């Protein structure tokens, strides 16, 4: 059927990840990617949920899925010690060598207590449940300055605590390693925070650095163009009416031209859906004409279009240029809003990549 397809080294996996926060995948494909085995996930939106699934292999043998984390971790329940909690999360949350979150921004309002009431607790209380070996977050660019630098403060003082060291935590000016931008593997501007923790007594980090992300780049980005369709539907051109508004709006949108092989995107945002308004695809418009008279017959032939769901798979590392492999089992409107709230694909394997001896050396040590 088109039912996803086990990897080729399968049934025979050389680590062991789980994936909260997944959305559609994003960052469990860097880690597929170097042989790694999901063995849970959580996350919260259905229809993402419905594409995870159409597009990743998960056996219900050695992997399960959640819905909503507070029902492992019991963050919402009085009365529940800590120990008790750990045990509860232990029934539901398999032993893993990495954990991967992409956990949303919030700040901790009520300030390991500083941060109840926030899903970064939730990943907080899973880390002290289980030790991972590793694990890696990930967050907005501007985490250091959020709610003037307390969220980043408590998130890396409590990361510290659990007994972790975070790569790159003490070098925080504006050239910080942490932050990467997906704009080196792809051609959209994405810068994201990545957070990558070893635990302390297996002593592994050694020389690792984020720094050394820039020898995964690909010699030869690939273009906007290359990512495009030949033939789009007609559905994908704006309306007459839309494309007025977003111009006079302008004049008190994001245009690409794909001739250009340099041009970058704007990033795809979780707005996207709405209108396509960061990203449009030029077709040829005349805009000394459209200034002249806006509604004349021939330029009206030529007016902008939105990205395609493919091309959104594409734009994000979900897909490969000219193919047409990942499975949309969800409306356009879906798929935007899925593609504008993952991470870049390519980010994140390359993230793997400069992990996968680290990760090695953990795997021998616990096989002892």
């Amino acid at each position: 059927t088109l039912l996803p397809k086990p990897p080729e080294h399968h049934p025979h996996y050389a680590f062991r990840f789980i994936d909260l926060f997944a959305g559609i995948g994003g960052i469990r494909r860097g880690f597929e990617s170097i042989g790694g085995q999901c063995v849970f996930t959580s996350e919260w939106n259905k229809h993402a949920v419905r594409t995870y699934k159409a597009n990743h292999y998960c056996d219900p043998a050695t992997h399960h899925f959640n819905e909503d984390i507070r029902d492992i971790t019991l963050s919402h329940q009085e009365g529940v010690s800590d120990e008790a909690a750990a045990e509860h999360i232990r029934q539901h949350i398999p032993e893993h060598d990495v954990l991967l979150a992409g956990f949303p921004c919030q700040p901790f309002s009520l300030a390991a207590c500083d941060t109840q009431g926030t899903l970064f607790f939730d990943v907080v209380r899973i880390i002290d449940a289980r030790r991972p070996a590793m694990f890696v977050l990930e967050n907005v660019k501007n985490l250091k300055s959020h709610d003037k630098g307390k969220t980043f403060r408590i998130i890396m003082q409590t990361l510290d605590e659990l007994g972790y060291d975070v790569a790159d935590a003490e070098d925080n000016g504006p050239d910080d390693p942490k932050i990467i931008d997906g704009k080196h593997f792809l051609p959209q501007h994405r810068e994201r925070i990545v957070l990558v923790g070893f635990r302390r007594d297996l002593n592994l980090k050694a020389d690792f650095t984020l720094r050394d992300i820039s020898e995964c780049f690909p010699a030869q980005r690939v273009t906007l163009a290359q990512l495009l369709d030949p033939m789009v539907e007609a559905k994908y051109i704006l309306t007459p009416v839309l494309w007025k508004y977003l111009y006079r709006y302008a004049k008190k949108y994001g245009m690409v031209y794909p001739n250009n092989p340099q041009s970058v995107t704007r990033t795809l945002s979780a707005r996207y859906y709405k209108d396509g308004a960061e990203i449009l695809i030029d077709r040829g418009w005349d805009m000394a004409t459209g200034e002249k008279d806006f509604d004349d017959p021939l330029n009206q032939q030529h007016r902008p279009r939105r990205l395609t769901p493919r091309e959104c798979a594409r734009l994000m590392g979900f897909e490969a240029p000219g193919e047409a492999k990942f499975r949309i089992p969800v409306s356009d409107t879906q798929a935007y809003r899925q593609f504008g709230n993952s991470v870049v694909v390519p980010v994140f394997a390359a993230v793997a990549k400069l992990l996968e001896p680290k990760i090695k050396q953990a795997v021998a040590l616990r096989q002892e």
